[PDB]
């Protein structure tokens, strides 16, 4: 679940 996209 813990996502981490750009920015």
């Amino acid at each position: 679940p813990t996502t981490t996209p750009l920015k």
